[PDB]
């Protein structure tokens, strides 16, 4: 009778413990990357740790190893903004027969406290971990034939403060571009067709192409490009590569000026029957040959010039390769630069500060060169 | 590709419910055509001026 | 191949980064002098004979 009772009581005394006690179990979920960083990280004062060992032996020779180091198999007290908490890690006798034949693993945390706010604010912490850590790449795609494939390893971003154009140029097309991926339902509830066309036109070497680059990084977007020089693209041709393009993705046309007819490139541009989410750029060398019907609303939104080198362009790229310097000290360069030359273009600039290289007094006392 | 809404497509008042009712009948009555040896098929002609939303309509019907 | 065809071919837009190149010609009477700018040589070198510093190592 004693013997009996004494079981079940225990058991009933929990249920109402439970009640006052948190549980929370994942099960290799790929979130124990982030959770078990982030112990080791805050309690900064831990006995059981075990070894994950990293082997990325990249094919040249080269071994890099690194050492990322999480609680071994037993149990911890952790202390946080409430009372102290019990951190249990336990292995089973079952097996993953998936990935690599392990024991099935569940961590358990145990708090005092009858609130759920706690753990929201710990998971959260991990999220921030993992962004954090891990940088975007952008993905290259180059048009084979008819179908799209990588191009080469996802390039690192270009940051976009890199091509320096006039003041407000920069900060307008963002202003448009981020509007645009913000509102996917004001098109699809009016009819309107998710597309969005965009226009840079200029002298040649002026960062038509070099500010697209840069784009996507910022947005996190990827990169279609497409040449129209090629010479095995036809009209049908490019109506089936815009329909096949990946998702958050940007294509890319260079020097337009060389293409192909105008007629059958309307449905190519404002497809009925294409994707959604699909962005288009435009880059011309020369705008006196397009023409004035294909820049209306429907086909480009948005006309912009790129020109020369103005006063703002030539302070800033001194401040770019001559950091850590005063302001007045990237006023003498750009004063002298538009009293000694008339005209310049940006693709001279970047060769120009190739000549001095960490040597600033020396762009400046040598300008006379640029005649 | 996402559904577009049959409201987005705005054509003249009944026009949208009489194609319905009769493309609806189709669909809720499969009984009345095999059963008197009809094919099992229904024909549907929209004609007017380009860009009125015939190809329109249809994306979203 | 051609000499104006290479300009593109070693310098190219649509390239990766991070990429090292190396050239080795054993005659310098042929190329243009704009071909070895910086953007395309970084750095000159000539290679000559055993010097007097070479046979005491060697
Ligand atoms: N506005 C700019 N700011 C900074 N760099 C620029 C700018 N415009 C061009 N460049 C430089 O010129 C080079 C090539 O430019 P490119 O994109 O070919 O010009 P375009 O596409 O207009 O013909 C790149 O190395 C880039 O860094
Ligand atoms: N009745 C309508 N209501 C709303 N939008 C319409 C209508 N008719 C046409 N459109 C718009 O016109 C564009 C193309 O119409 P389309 O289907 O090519 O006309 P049709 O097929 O009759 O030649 C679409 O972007 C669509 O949103
Ligand atoms: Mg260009
Ligand atoms: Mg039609």
């Amino acid at each position: 009778l004693a013997m009996a009772r004494k079981g079940a009581q225990l058991g009933l005394v929990a249920f109402r413990r439970h009640y006052m006690i948190t549980l929370e179990v994942p099960a290799r979920d790929r979130s124990y990357a982030w959770l078990l960083s982030w112990l080791t990280r805050h309690s900064t004062r831990t006995q059981h740790l075990s070894v994950e060992t990293s082997y990325l032996q990249h094919e040249s020779g080269r071994i890099s190893t690194k050492f990322e180091f999480i609680p071994s198999p037993g149990n911890h007290f952790i202390w946080y903004q409430g009372k102290w908490i019990r951190v249990e890690r336990n292995r089973d006798m079952q097996m993953v027969d998936l990935q690599t034949g392990t024991p099935w693993e569940s961590v358990t945390f145990t708090a005092l406290g009858t609130d759920r706010k706690v753990f929201f604010n710990i998971l959260e912490e991990a999220r921030a971990l993992a962004l954090q850590q891990e940088e975007g790449k952008t993905v290259m795609y180059t048009a084979v034939g008819s179908e799209w494939r990588t191009f080469g390893y996802p390039r690192r971003r270009r940051p976009l403060d890199s091509v320096v154009l006039q003041q407000g140029l920069a900060d307008r097309i963002v202003k448009d571009i981020r509007e645009f991926i913000d509102n996917p339902k004001w098109y699809i509830d009016r009819g309107i067709p998710y597309r969005r066309g965009y226009l840079l036109y200029g002298p040649p070497g002026c960062g038509k192409s070099s500010f697209i680059t840069a784009l996507a990084g910022e947005l996190e977007h990827s990169i279609c490009l497409l040449s129209l020089t090629d010479s095995s693209l036809s009209d049908d041709r490019l109506n089936h590569l815009l329909s096949v393009a990946p998702q958050q993705s940007l294509v890319l046309l260079e020097d337009v000026d060389a293409a192909l007819t105008f007629s059958g490139l309307l449905n190519a541009l404002d497809g009925v029957a294409s994707t959604e989410a699909r962005i288009v750029f435009m880059t011309t060398n020369y705008i006196d040959r397009l023409d004035p019907a294909l820049i209306r609303p429907g086909r480009v939104d948005l006309k912009e010039y790129v020109g020369y080198c103005s006063h703002w362009q030539l302070t800033q790229m001194f401040q770019r390769f001559y950091p850590g310097q005063a302001p007045s000290l990237a006023e003498n360069f750009a004063e002298h630069v538009l009293k000694a030359t008339s005209e310049i273009s940006p693709a001279q600039v970047q060769g120009y500060f190739m000549l001095y290289k960490n040597d600033p007094m020396g762009a400046v006392h040598n300008i006379e060169s640029l005649r």
